[PDB]
Protein backbone atom coordinates (compact mmCIF):
# COMPACT_ATOMS: atom_id res chain seq x y z
CA UNK A 1 0.00 0.00 0.00
CA UNK A 2 1.37 3.50 -0.74
CA UNK A 3 2.66 6.06 1.73
CA UNK A 4 0.00 8.72 1.46
CA UNK A 5 1.56 12.35 2.09
CA UNK A 6 0.43 15.62 1.49
CA UNK A 7 1.42 18.05 -0.64
CA UNK A 8 0.56 21.80 0.59
CA UNK A 9 1.20 24.63 -2.72
CA UNK A 10 1.51 27.86 -1.55
CA UNK A 11 0.96 30.07 -4.19
CA UNK A 12 1.31 32.95 -1.92
CA UNK A 13 5.09 32.22 -0.82
CA UNK A 14 7.00 33.19 -3.60
CA UNK A 15 10.90 31.57 -3.46
CA UNK A 16 13.17 32.35 -6.39
CA UNK A 17 13.26 32.83 -10.10
CA UNK A 18 14.43 30.22 -12.20
CA UNK A 19 16.13 31.78 -14.84
CA UNK A 20 15.81 30.90 -18.76
CA UNK A 21 20.07 30.17 -18.40
CA UNK A 22 19.85 27.67 -15.46
CA UNK A 23 20.80 24.82 -17.25
CA UNK A 24 23.87 23.61 -18.53
CA UNK A 25 27.38 21.10 -18.64
CA UNK A 26 30.80 20.99 -17.99
CA UNK A 27 33.06 19.48 -19.96
CA UNK A 28 37.10 19.02 -19.94
CA UNK A 29 39.16 22.03 -21.21
CA UNK A 30 40.74 19.05 -22.91
CA UNK A 31 38.06 18.85 -25.36
CA UNK A 32 38.91 22.21 -27.38
CA UNK A 33 42.35 19.51 -28.62
CA UNK A 34 39.54 18.58 -30.99
CA UNK A 35 38.24 21.25 -32.78
CA UNK A 36 35.67 18.57 -34.52
CA UNK A 37 33.49 18.57 -31.28
CA UNK A 38 31.76 21.87 -30.07
CA UNK A 39 31.92 22.16 -34.04
CA UNK A 40 29.09 23.88 -35.84
CA UNK A 41 28.84 20.78 -37.66
CA UNK A 42 28.46 18.78 -34.50
CA UNK A 43 24.00 19.21 -35.10
CA UNK A 44 23.92 16.17 -33.41
CA UNK A 45 25.34 18.02 -29.75
CA UNK A 46 23.88 20.70 -30.42
CA UNK A 47 20.32 18.94 -30.65
CA UNK A 48 20.46 17.52 -27.21
CA UNK A 49 21.50 21.00 -25.63
CA UNK A 50 19.11 23.06 -27.25
CA UNK A 51 16.46 19.61 -26.29
CA UNK A 52 17.97 20.49 -22.28
CA UNK A 53 17.03 24.35 -22.74
CA UNK A 54 16.53 26.76 -25.22
CA UNK A 55 18.86 29.14 -23.18
CA UNK A 56 21.47 27.74 -20.67
CA UNK A 57 25.33 27.91 -20.36
CA UNK A 58 28.73 25.60 -21.15
CA UNK A 59 31.12 25.41 -19.07
CA UNK A 60 34.51 24.32 -20.10
CA UNK A 61 37.32 23.89 -17.68
CA UNK A 62 37.72 20.61 -14.99
CA UNK A 63 41.47 19.02 -13.87
CA UNK A 64 42.58 19.50 -17.67
CA UNK A 65 42.13 22.83 -17.29
CA UNK A 66 45.45 23.25 -16.05
CA UNK A 67 47.41 21.40 -18.56
CA UNK A 68 46.12 22.94 -21.66
CA UNK A 69 47.48 25.88 -23.35
CA UNK A 70 46.13 28.13 -25.67
CA UNK A 71 48.98 28.96 -28.59
CA UNK A 72 47.95 31.33 -30.94
CA UNK A 73 50.53 30.22 -33.21
CA UNK A 74 49.66 26.84 -33.52
CA UNK A 75 49.55 24.11 -36.67
CA UNK A 76 46.09 23.66 -37.16
CA UNK A 77 46.92 19.81 -37.72
CA UNK A 78 48.34 20.49 -33.75
CA UNK A 79 44.56 19.51 -33.36
CA UNK A 80 43.47 15.63 -32.15
CA UNK A 81 40.87 15.46 -35.11
CA UNK A 82 39.58 12.22 -32.87
CA UNK A 83 39.58 13.45 -29.25
CA UNK A 84 36.35 12.82 -27.49
CA UNK A 85 37.70 14.03 -24.18
CA UNK A 86 35.77 12.40 -21.29
CA UNK A 87 35.76 13.48 -17.15
CA UNK A 88 38.73 13.39 -16.18
CA UNK A 89 39.20 11.05 -13.75
CA UNK A 90 41.53 12.86 -11.18
CA UNK A 91 44.28 10.34 -10.25
CA UNK A 92 46.90 11.91 -11.34
CA UNK A 93 47.93 15.07 -13.70
CA UNK A 94 46.33 15.34 -17.27
CA UNK A 95 47.82 15.11 -20.53
CA UNK A 96 49.25 18.62 -21.82
CA UNK A 97 47.32 19.37 -25.14
CA UNK A 98 47.30 22.70 -26.97
CA UNK A 99 44.25 24.89 -27.92
CA UNK A 100 44.12 26.11 -31.79
CA UNK A 101 42.57 29.39 -32.83
CA UNK A 102 40.47 27.03 -34.88
CA UNK A 103 39.22 25.49 -32.08
CA UNK A 104 37.89 28.48 -30.60
CA UNK A 105 36.25 29.29 -34.05
CA UNK A 106 33.99 26.27 -33.57
CA UNK A 107 33.21 26.89 -30.27
CA UNK A 108 31.84 30.12 -31.68
CA UNK A 109 29.55 28.13 -34.35
CA UNK A 110 28.41 25.61 -31.82
CA UNK A 111 27.23 27.80 -28.90
CA UNK A 112 25.68 29.86 -32.27
CA UNK A 113 23.93 26.45 -32.93
CA UNK A 114 22.41 26.19 -29.63
CA UNK A 115 21.55 29.38 -28.06
CA UNK A 116 23.87 28.92 -25.54
CA UNK A 117 26.31 31.27 -23.00
CA UNK A 118 29.84 30.11 -22.34
CA UNK A 119 32.12 29.80 -19.19
CA UNK A 120 35.82 29.49 -20.42
CA UNK A 121 38.44 27.92 -18.39
CA UNK A 122 42.18 29.94 -18.09
CA UNK A 123 45.41 28.39 -16.91
CA UNK A 124 45.95 29.38 -13.91
CA UNK A 125 47.66 26.56 -12.64
CA UNK A 126 50.69 26.41 -14.99
CA UNK A 127 49.83 29.21 -17.86
CA UNK A 128 51.43 32.24 -17.84
CA UNK A 129 49.47 35.46 -17.28
CA UNK A 130 50.66 36.89 -20.59
CA UNK A 131 48.90 33.95 -22.55
CA UNK A 132 46.31 33.76 -20.38
CA UNK A 133 45.46 37.25 -21.39
CA UNK A 134 46.24 36.65 -25.72
CA UNK A 135 43.74 33.77 -25.05
CA UNK A 136 40.55 36.00 -23.62
CA UNK A 137 41.62 38.12 -26.29
CA UNK A 138 40.72 35.79 -29.10
CA UNK A 139 38.06 34.22 -27.04
CA UNK A 140 36.27 37.70 -26.52
CA UNK A 141 36.93 38.87 -30.11
CA UNK A 142 35.59 35.28 -31.87
CA UNK A 143 33.20 34.49 -29.43
CA UNK A 144 31.69 38.15 -28.74
CA UNK A 145 30.48 39.91 -25.16
CA UNK A 146 26.98 38.64 -25.78
CA UNK A 147 27.83 34.87 -25.51
CA UNK A 148 30.76 35.25 -23.11
CA UNK A 149 29.14 34.87 -19.80
CA UNK A 150 32.50 34.78 -17.89
CA UNK A 151 36.16 33.20 -17.69
CA UNK A 152 37.60 31.38 -15.08
CA UNK A 153 40.98 31.76 -13.55
CA UNK A 154 42.10 27.71 -12.38
CA UNK A 155 39.58 25.22 -11.82
CA UNK A 156 39.48 23.73 -8.03
CA UNK A 157 42.14 26.02 -6.82
CA UNK A 158 41.52 24.55 -3.11
CA UNK A 159 43.04 21.65 -3.92
CA UNK A 160 45.71 22.93 -5.54
CA UNK A 161 47.75 22.58 -2.24
CA UNK A 162 47.38 18.53 -2.25
CA UNK A 163 47.59 17.80 -5.95
CA UNK A 164 50.85 19.57 -6.74
CA UNK A 165 50.03 22.04 -8.90
CA UNK A 166 51.20 24.26 -5.88
CA UNK A 167 52.94 23.69 -2.47
CA UNK A 168 51.67 21.87 0.43
CA UNK A 169 51.50 25.29 1.80
CA UNK A 170 49.41 27.12 -1.14
CA UNK A 171 46.28 28.45 0.75
CA UNK A 172 43.19 31.02 -0.25
CA UNK A 173 45.85 33.81 1.00
CA UNK A 174 48.33 32.72 -2.16
CA UNK A 175 45.36 31.97 -4.64
CA UNK A 176 44.05 35.34 -4.15
CA UNK A 177 47.61 36.78 -5.10
CA UNK A 178 47.78 34.58 -8.12
CA UNK A 179 44.21 35.53 -9.34
CA UNK A 180 44.98 39.06 -9.24
CA UNK A 181 47.95 38.67 -11.20
CA UNK A 182 46.37 37.29 -14.04
CA UNK A 183 43.06 39.16 -13.09
CA UNK A 184 45.42 42.28 -14.64
CA UNK A 185 47.03 41.44 -17.71
CA UNK A 186 43.93 40.01 -18.93
CA UNK A 187 42.53 43.77 -18.58
CA UNK A 188 45.01 45.51 -19.96
CA UNK A 189 44.55 43.43 -23.13
CA UNK A 190 40.23 42.96 -22.60
CA UNK A 191 38.84 45.51 -20.71
CA UNK A 192 35.40 44.12 -20.81
CA UNK A 193 36.80 40.56 -19.49
CA UNK A 194 33.60 38.95 -17.04
CA UNK A 195 35.14 36.91 -14.53
CA UNK A 196 33.73 34.44 -11.82
CA UNK A 197 35.07 32.07 -8.94
CA UNK A 198 36.30 30.69 -7.25
CA UNK A 199 35.37 27.88 -9.52
CA UNK A 200 35.92 26.14 -5.86
CA UNK A 201 36.22 22.34 -5.50
CA UNK A 202 33.94 21.70 -2.13
CA UNK A 203 36.31 24.38 0.31
CA UNK A 204 33.35 27.03 1.04
CA UNK A 205 35.33 29.31 3.94
CA UNK A 206 37.04 30.68 0.35
CA UNK A 207 33.42 31.72 -1.06
CA UNK A 208 32.92 34.76 1.20
CA UNK A 209 36.73 35.84 1.16
CA UNK A 210 36.96 35.59 -2.86
CA UNK A 211 33.27 37.19 -3.03
CA UNK A 212 34.63 40.33 -0.78
CA UNK A 213 38.17 40.63 -2.07
CA UNK A 214 37.15 40.42 -5.70
CA UNK A 215 33.56 42.34 -4.74
CA UNK A 216 34.19 44.68 -8.10
CA UNK A 217 35.65 41.92 -10.86
CA UNK A 218 33.50 39.12 -10.40
CA UNK A 219 29.92 38.61 -11.92
CA UNK A 220 29.14 35.87 -9.95
CA UNK A 221 30.56 33.26 -7.41
CA UNK A 222 31.26 29.73 -8.59
CA UNK A 223 31.68 26.52 -6.66
CA UNK A 224 31.39 22.61 -7.31
CA UNK A 225 29.44 19.71 -5.97
CA UNK A 226 29.64 16.31 -5.64
CA UNK A 227 27.32 13.68 -4.00
CA UNK A 228 29.79 10.94 -3.80
CA UNK A 229 33.21 9.02 -4.58
CA UNK A 230 35.23 7.40 -4.77
CA UNK A 231 34.52 5.42 -6.87
CA UNK A 232 36.14 2.20 -5.85
CA UNK A 233 34.38 2.93 -2.56
CA UNK A 234 31.37 0.48 -1.44
CA UNK A 235 29.68 2.41 0.30
CA UNK A 236 29.03 4.77 -2.53
CA UNK A 237 25.72 3.37 -3.49
CA UNK A 238 22.30 3.99 -5.04
CA UNK A 239 20.24 4.32 -2.18
CA UNK A 240 23.53 6.62 -0.92
CA UNK A 241 22.78 8.87 -4.08
CA UNK A 242 18.87 9.36 -2.67
CA UNK A 243 20.07 10.94 0.56
CA UNK A 244 21.21 14.26 1.58
CA UNK A 245 24.77 14.59 3.09
CA UNK A 246 26.93 16.76 4.75
CA UNK A 247 28.82 17.96 1.59
CA UNK A 248 25.35 19.55 0.16
CA UNK A 249 24.34 20.39 3.57
CA UNK A 250 27.68 22.75 3.42
CA UNK A 251 27.39 23.99 -0.46
CA UNK A 252 24.14 24.60 0.11
CA UNK A 253 24.92 26.94 3.56
CA UNK A 254 27.68 28.20 1.37
CA UNK A 255 25.35 29.12 -1.38
CA UNK A 256 22.79 30.89 0.70
CA UNK A 257 25.64 32.55 2.82
CA UNK A 258 27.52 34.40 -0.63
CA UNK A 259 24.29 35.24 -1.63
CA UNK A 260 23.26 36.96 1.78
CA UNK A 261 26.19 38.53 2.51
CA UNK A 262 27.47 40.32 -0.72
CA UNK A 263 24.37 40.19 -2.89
CA UNK A 264 26.33 38.19 -5.92
CA UNK A 265 24.84 35.41 -7.88
CA UNK A 266 25.94 31.60 -7.13
CA UNK A 267 26.69 29.17 -9.87
CA UNK A 268 27.10 25.75 -9.44
CA UNK A 269 29.55 25.42 -12.11
CA UNK A 270 30.47 21.62 -11.83
CA UNK A 271 28.31 19.35 -10.49
CA UNK A 272 27.64 15.04 -10.74
CA UNK A 273 26.64 12.01 -8.78
CA UNK A 274 30.10 10.59 -7.83
CA UNK A 275 33.54 12.16 -8.26
CA UNK A 276 37.08 10.67 -9.87
CA UNK A 277 35.18 10.21 -13.46
CA UNK A 278 32.18 8.43 -11.44
CA UNK A 279 30.72 5.01 -10.42
CA UNK A 280 29.70 1.88 -12.79
CA UNK A 281 26.47 0.78 -11.85
CA UNK A 282 25.19 4.12 -9.98
CA UNK A 283 26.67 7.29 -11.80
CA UNK A 284 24.99 5.36 -14.92
CA UNK A 285 21.73 4.81 -13.53
CA UNK A 286 18.26 5.78 -13.90
CA UNK A 287 18.61 6.69 -10.60
CA UNK A 288 20.91 9.34 -11.63
CA UNK A 289 18.23 10.99 -13.21
CA UNK A 290 15.92 11.33 -10.13
CA UNK A 291 19.61 12.80 -8.33
CA UNK A 292 20.21 15.39 -10.93
CA UNK A 293 16.82 16.67 -11.74
CA UNK A 294 16.28 17.03 -8.12
CA UNK A 295 19.70 18.21 -7.46
CA UNK A 296 18.61 21.09 -9.93
CA UNK A 297 15.25 21.95 -7.85
CA UNK A 298 17.08 22.04 -4.34
CA UNK A 299 19.81 24.31 -5.86
CA UNK A 300 17.35 26.93 -7.28
CA UNK A 301 15.06 26.87 -4.21
CA UNK A 302 18.16 27.83 -2.14
CA UNK A 303 18.95 30.35 -4.56
CA UNK A 304 21.52 29.04 -7.18
CA UNK A 305 21.14 30.80 -10.33
CA UNK A 306 22.21 27.61 -12.38
CA UNK A 307 23.96 24.43 -13.11
CA UNK A 308 26.57 22.90 -14.90
CA UNK A 309 26.55 18.90 -15.06
CA UNK A 310 30.26 17.52 -15.97
CA UNK A 311 30.21 14.86 -18.56
CA UNK A 312 32.02 14.41 -22.08
CA UNK A 313 33.24 11.08 -23.72
CA UNK A 314 31.38 8.23 -22.63
CA UNK A 315 32.17 8.80 -18.93
CA UNK A 316 29.98 7.03 -16.44
CA UNK A 317 28.04 10.26 -15.15
CA UNK A 318 27.73 12.05 -18.59
CA UNK A 319 24.35 13.40 -19.10
CA UNK A 320 24.90 12.71 -22.96
CA UNK A 321 27.59 10.67 -24.45
CA UNK A 322 29.10 9.87 -27.88
CA UNK A 323 31.54 11.21 -30.49
CA UNK A 324 31.04 12.70 -33.87
CA UNK A 325 31.87 9.86 -36.12
CA UNK A 326 29.69 7.25 -34.00
CA UNK A 327 26.65 9.68 -32.79
CA UNK A 328 25.10 10.92 -29.61
CA UNK A 329 23.01 9.22 -27.20
CA UNK A 330 21.37 10.58 -24.01
CA UNK A 331 21.89 8.96 -20.92
CA UNK A 332 20.11 7.69 -18.24
CA UNK A 333 20.62 11.27 -15.96
CA UNK A 334 19.78 13.63 -19.40
CA UNK A 335 16.19 12.26 -18.25
CA UNK A 336 16.01 14.46 -15.17
CA UNK A 337 17.46 17.68 -16.73
CA UNK A 338 14.61 16.96 -19.70
CA UNK A 339 12.10 16.72 -17.12
CA UNK A 340 13.46 20.24 -15.84
CA UNK A 341 14.05 21.29 -19.49
CA UNK A 342 10.06 20.54 -19.76
CA UNK A 343 8.70 22.38 -17.03
CA UNK A 344 10.76 25.67 -17.90
CA UNK A 345 11.49 28.69 -16.52
CA UNK A 346 9.10 30.63 -14.04
CA UNK A 347 9.01 31.02 -10.08
CA UNK A 348 9.55 28.58 -7.36
CA UNK A 349 6.53 28.48 -4.81
CA UNK A 350 5.87 27.53 -1.33
CA UNK A 351 5.34 23.45 -1.44
CA UNK A 352 5.52 21.55 2.16
CA UNK A 353 5.11 17.65 2.24
CA UNK A 354 3.55 16.50 5.42
CA UNK A 355 2.64 12.83 6.90
CA UNK A 356 5.85 11.09 5.00
CA UNK A 357 7.92 10.26 7.60
CA UNK A 358 7.43 6.74 5.64
CA UNK A 359 8.47 8.08 2.39
CA UNK A 360 11.10 10.43 3.34
CA UNK A 361 13.41 10.82 0.02
CA UNK A 362 10.60 12.25 -1.98
CA UNK A 363 10.96 15.56 -2.94
CA UNK A 364 8.35 18.02 -4.44
CA UNK A 365 8.75 21.69 -5.77
CA UNK A 366 6.16 23.84 -7.30
CA UNK A 367 6.33 27.10 -10.16
CA UNK A 368 4.72 28.93 -11.68
CA UNK A 369 5.70 29.13 -15.36
CA UNK A 370 6.35 32.29 -17.02
CA UNK A 371 3.02 31.61 -19.01
CA UNK A 372 1.67 31.10 -16.19
CA UNK A 373 0.32 27.83 -15.55
CA UNK A 374 1.82 26.26 -12.09
CA UNK A 375 3.96 22.89 -12.48
CA UNK A 376 5.06 20.32 -9.74
CA UNK A 377 7.80 17.95 -10.57
CA UNK A 378 7.94 15.44 -7.82
CA UNK A 379 11.42 12.67 -7.00
CA UNK A 380 10.02 9.28 -5.57
CA UNK A 381 13.93 8.80 -4.62
CA UNK A 382 12.44 6.25 -1.98
CA UNK A 383 13.77 3.05 -3.72
CA UNK A 384 11.11 0.53 -1.59
CA UNK A 385 7.96 2.98 -1.26
CA UNK A 386 5.40 3.22 -3.32
CA UNK A 387 3.65 6.90 -2.86
CA UNK A 388 0.04 8.77 -2.99
CA UNK A 389 0.27 12.51 -2.77
CA UNK A 390 -2.76 14.53 -1.73
CA UNK A 391 -1.80 17.79 -3.89
CA UNK A 392 -3.82 21.10 -2.36
CA UNK A 393 -3.54 24.57 -2.77
CA UNK A 394 -3.34 23.98 -6.75
CA UNK A 395 -5.57 26.71 -8.56
CA UNK A 396 -6.45 25.31 -11.88
CA UNK A 397 -9.12 22.95 -12.94
CA UNK A 398 -6.63 19.46 -13.99
CA UNK A 399 -3.55 18.62 -15.11
CA UNK A 400 -1.17 16.42 -16.88
CA UNK A 401 1.21 14.05 -15.51
CA UNK A 402 4.58 12.97 -17.25
CA UNK A 403 6.58 10.14 -15.77
CA UNK A 404 9.98 9.61 -15.23
CA UNK A 405 10.39 5.93 -14.92
CA UNK A 406 12.28 3.04 -15.41
CA UNK A 407 11.59 -0.99 -14.45
CA UNK A 408 14.03 -0.59 -11.77
CA UNK A 409 16.64 2.17 -9.88
CA UNK A 410 19.80 0.60 -11.34
CA UNK A 411 19.08 0.23 -15.50
CA UNK A 412 21.75 1.59 -17.41
CA UNK A 413 19.21 1.69 -20.32
CA UNK A 414 14.97 1.30 -20.54
CA UNK A 415 14.56 5.17 -19.52
CA UNK A 416 11.92 6.72 -20.35
CA UNK A 417 10.00 10.54 -19.27
CA UNK A 418 6.71 11.41 -20.97
CA UNK A 419 6.22 7.36 -22.68
CA UNK A 420 9.42 8.28 -24.64
CA UNK A 421 12.80 7.83 -24.84
CA UNK A 422 14.93 10.37 -26.36
CA UNK A 423 16.10 9.98 -29.84
CA UNK A 424 18.92 11.04 -32.24
CA UNK A 425 20.10 14.90 -31.77
CA UNK A 426 17.98 15.16 -28.92
CA UNK A 427 14.44 14.72 -30.71
CA UNK A 428 12.13 14.03 -27.93
CA UNK A 429 8.03 14.19 -28.22
CA UNK A 430 5.51 13.12 -24.94
CA UNK A 431 3.64 9.64 -26.18
CA UNK A 432 2.15 8.80 -22.93
CA UNK A 433 0.41 11.82 -20.53
CA UNK A 434 -2.65 10.87 -18.06
CA UNK A 435 -4.81 13.71 -17.45
CA UNK A 436 -5.88 14.06 -13.25
CA UNK A 437 -8.63 15.65 -12.70
CA UNK A 438 -9.00 18.50 -9.83
CA UNK A 439 -11.29 20.14 -7.15
CA UNK A 440 -11.17 22.81 -4.68
CA UNK A 441 -7.31 23.04 -5.76
CA UNK A 442 -6.93 19.46 -4.63
CA UNK A 443 -5.55 16.31 -7.12
CA UNK A 444 -4.38 12.73 -6.18
CA UNK A 445 -1.21 11.43 -7.32
CA UNK A 446 0.44 7.73 -7.09
CA UNK A 447 3.86 7.45 -7.88
CA UNK A 448 5.88 4.17 -8.05
CA UNK A 449 9.06 3.53 -5.91
CA UNK A 450 11.97 4.98 -7.61
CA UNK A 451 10.18 7.49 -10.11
CA UNK A 452 9.90 11.09 -10.95
CA UNK A 453 6.38 13.13 -12.31
CA UNK A 454 5.92 16.41 -14.33
CA UNK A 455 2.71 18.09 -13.42
CA UNK A 456 1.23 20.75 -15.31
CA UNK A 457 -2.14 22.13 -14.85
CA UNK A 458 -4.29 23.85 -16.93
CA UNK A 459 -4.93 27.40 -17.04
CA UNK A 460 -8.76 28.37 -14.98
CA UNK A 461 -11.59 29.16 -17.49
CA UNK A 462 -8.93 28.80 -20.71
CA UNK A 463 -10.77 26.41 -23.28
CA UNK A 464 -11.18 28.65 -25.83
CA UNK A 465 -7.76 30.95 -25.77
CA UNK A 466 -6.12 31.83 -29.20
O1 LIG B 1 52.28 14.78 -11.80
C1 LIG B 1 51.43 13.94 -11.45
O2 LIG B 1 51.07 12.94 -12.12
C2 LIG B 1 50.73 14.19 -10.10
O3 LIG B 1 49.30 14.31 -10.31
C3 LIG B 1 48.54 14.65 -9.14
O4 LIG B 1 47.19 14.61 -9.58
C4 LIG B 1 46.66 15.78 -10.06
C5 LIG B 1 47.43 16.86 -10.52
C6 LIG B 1 46.81 18.02 -10.99
C7 LIG B 1 45.41 18.10 -11.01
N1 LIG B 1 44.75 19.16 -11.46
O5 LIG B 1 45.41 20.23 -11.99
O6 LIG B 1 43.47 19.14 -11.42
C8 LIG B 1 44.66 17.02 -10.56
C9 LIG B 1 45.26 15.86 -10.09
N2 LIG B 1 44.50 14.84 -9.67
O7 LIG B 1 43.24 15.13 -9.26
O8 LIG B 1 44.94 13.54 -9.75
C10 LIG B 1 48.73 13.58 -8.04
F1 LIG B 1 48.06 13.89 -6.87
C11 LIG B 1 50.23 13.35 -7.77
O9 LIG B 1 50.36 12.22 -6.90
C12 LIG B 1 51.00 13.08 -9.07
O10 LIG B 1 52.39 13.05 -8.77
O1 LIG C 1 53.89 22.62 -18.39
C1 LIG C 1 54.33 23.13 -19.46
O2 LIG C 1 54.26 22.63 -20.61
C2 LIG C 1 54.97 24.51 -19.39
O3 LIG C 1 54.12 25.39 -20.16
C3 LIG C 1 54.29 26.82 -20.07
O4 LIG C 1 53.10 27.49 -20.59
C4 LIG C 1 52.83 27.43 -21.94
C5 LIG C 1 52.96 26.27 -22.72
C6 LIG C 1 52.66 26.31 -24.08
C7 LIG C 1 52.22 27.50 -24.69
N1 LIG C 1 51.91 27.54 -25.99
O5 LIG C 1 51.80 26.32 -26.73
O6 LIG C 1 51.62 28.80 -26.60
C8 LIG C 1 52.08 28.65 -23.91
C9 LIG C 1 52.39 28.62 -22.55
N2 LIG C 1 52.25 29.72 -21.80
O7 LIG C 1 52.89 30.97 -22.25
O8 LIG C 1 51.44 29.69 -20.63
C10 LIG C 1 54.55 27.29 -18.60
F1 LIG C 1 54.97 28.57 -18.53
C11 LIG C 1 55.60 26.39 -17.93
O9 LIG C 1 55.83 26.82 -16.57
C12 LIG C 1 55.10 24.98 -17.93
O10 LIG C 1 56.04 24.16 -17.23
O1 LIG D 1 -3.86 14.58 -20.07
N1 LIG D 1 -3.62 15.37 -21.24
O2 LIG D 1 -2.84 14.84 -22.43
C1 LIG D 1 -4.05 16.64 -21.28
C2 LIG D 1 -3.94 17.36 -22.48
C3 LIG D 1 -4.37 18.68 -22.54
C4 LIG D 1 -4.89 19.29 -21.38
O3 LIG D 1 -5.34 20.58 -21.35
C5 LIG D 1 -5.00 18.59 -20.18
N2 LIG D 1 -5.51 19.25 -19.11
O4 LIG D 1 -6.72 20.00 -19.23
O5 LIG D 1 -4.82 19.24 -17.92
C6 LIG D 1 -4.58 17.25 -20.13
C1 LIG E 1 35.73 18.19 -11.43
O1 LIG E 1 35.66 16.90 -10.90
C2 LIG E 1 35.49 15.92 -11.91
C3 LIG E 1 35.41 14.54 -11.25
O2 LIG E 1 36.12 14.34 -10.24
O3 LIG E 1 34.67 13.66 -11.75
C4 LIG E 1 36.64 15.97 -12.93
O4 LIG E 1 36.33 15.09 -14.00
C5 LIG E 1 36.92 17.38 -13.43
O5 LIG E 1 38.12 17.44 -14.18
C6 LIG E 1 37.04 18.26 -12.21
F1 LIG E 1 37.20 19.58 -12.59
Amino acid sequence: SPVRVGLSVDASALGHTIPPDYTGLSYEQAQMANPNYFSGANTQLAGFLRTLGRQGVLRIGGNTSEYTFWNRHAKPTAADEHLAAGPDKGHHAAAREVITPEAVNNLSEFLDKTGWKLIYGLNLGKGTPENAADEAAYVMETIGADRLLAFQLGNEPDLFYRNGIRPASYDFAAYAGDWQRFFTAIRKRVPNAPFAGPDTAYNTKWLVPFADKFKHDVKFISSHYYAEGPPTDPSMTIERLMKPNPRLLGETAGLKQVEADTGLPFRLTETNSCYQGGKQGVSDTFAAALWAGDLMYQQAAAGSTGINFHGGGYGWYTPVAGTPEDGFIARPEYYGMLLFAQAGAGQLLGAKLTDNSAAPLLTAYALRGTDGRTRIALFNKNLDADVEVAISGVASPSGTVLRLEAPRADDTTDVTFGGAPVGASGSWSPLVQEYVPGHSGQFVLHMRKASGALLEFAKLAAALQH
